């Protein structure tokens, strides 16, 4: 019945947050791995650029996780 | 009754699944913002051995994330 259809919903939201969020994690780990390839090769200049955009990058992973974590306590 | 039961159990799981699953996530998370902050702080004497670090802990991350992703379809 009726609380059984809200727990539910609630498994099926998070299921959904998981895939996104998992998704949109891939997407700053292709970053900072494409980064550190092209200026290992000599590329690229400006190392304090690229350390400055993998500090981004995590910036915004850590927002992310904390996102879940905080989804999974309400 | 039975079914709400059964259902808030299922949900609890993957909220326990979810906080798991981020917490993992947020170990190597803190290891590349932690190395990023060292250089802007100008404590960085071989970048490369720093880059390094970092790429293998995107790596790993990588490897989580594609685990979550397929763990989410089950
Ligand atoms: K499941």
């Amino acid at each position: 019945g009726h609380m059984a259809e809200k727990a539910r919903d609630s498994e099926d939201r998070m299921r959904q947050f998981i895939t996104d969020a998992s998704h949109e994690l891939r997407t700053p780990l292709t970053t900072i791995r494409g980064f550190a390839e092209l200026y290992r090769q000599g590329a690229a200049r400006d190392v304090g650029m690229l350390l400055s955009r993998i500090e981004s990058e995590a910036s915004r992973m850590g927002l992310l996780v904390d996102d879940l974590l905080l989804l999974a306590k309400l």
